């Protein structure tokens, strides 16, 4: 008959959470509902903004406000009078299953002391999603310094940054060649790690 949506997937990366799916050629235009069960309820629940949708994606950003708890979500096919029905996705965990992307890096020098500006300007306003403060107040980011050419490397950590924006000020050792910097995004210490930036590096005068 009218068959269900198919090869469902859910991509989370930097908060931002997506659900996708596949769906076969129809004269008539298909249209999708998306339902969430939060843990809560343990209730499956119509997704407000993705009700008789043509497209095959939803923003589910916004029905996500859980990190360590398991959400479901189902998605069913609407052709004409007739409908398919549910298909379900796999256990949606923030903490395991969301990525969180290299972080912007920005890297200067004031004389021998390197400075290291370091944020994410995907992270969502806190003033947008309140419950999401406390997840900020365990942000942290790891750097790791390199000496291209003498070789060494070094680690560091910065925290409770303003507005997420954090800065390091590294005196560097000694001081006519060029250092190379890279950083990570953690929440909660290790529980949810980011990807590295790719290295920028700088000149150091003597």
């Amino acid at each position: 008959a009218v068959p269900s949506p198919t090869g469902t997937s859910v991509k989370s990366k930097n908060f931002r959470t997506v659900l996708y799916w596949q769906y076969p050629s129809m004269s008539e235009t298909p249209h999708f509902v998306v339902e969430v069960k939060p843990y809560l309820s343990g209730k499956y629940q119509t997704v407000s903004t993705c009700v008789n949708i043509s497209a095959t994606s939803c923003d589910l950003s916004e029905e996500i406000n859980e990190i360590f708890h398991s959400y479901w979500f189902r998605i069913k096919a609407i052709v004409g009078s007739q409908q398919s029905q549910y298909v379900e996705t796999d256990e949606f965990v923030l903490q395991k299953h969301g990525k969180i992307g290299p972080p912007k890096l920005n890297l200067s020098r004031h004389g021998a002391e390197i400075i290291v500006d370091v944020y994410h300007p995907e992270f969502p306003s806190v003033e947008v999603r309140p419950w999401m403060r406390e997840i900020y107040s365990e942000l942290s980011y790891s750097v790791i310094f390199r000496n291209s050419e003498n070789e060494s490397r070094k680690n560091f950590t910065v925290a409770d940054c303003e507005m997420n924006e954090c800065n390091l000020s590294i005196p560097v050792p000694s001081e006519g060649s060029t250092y190379c910097v890279s950083a990570k995004g953690h929440f909660f210490d290790d529980l949810i790690v980011g990807a590295s930036s790719e290295e920028s590096c700088i000149w150091v005068p003597i």
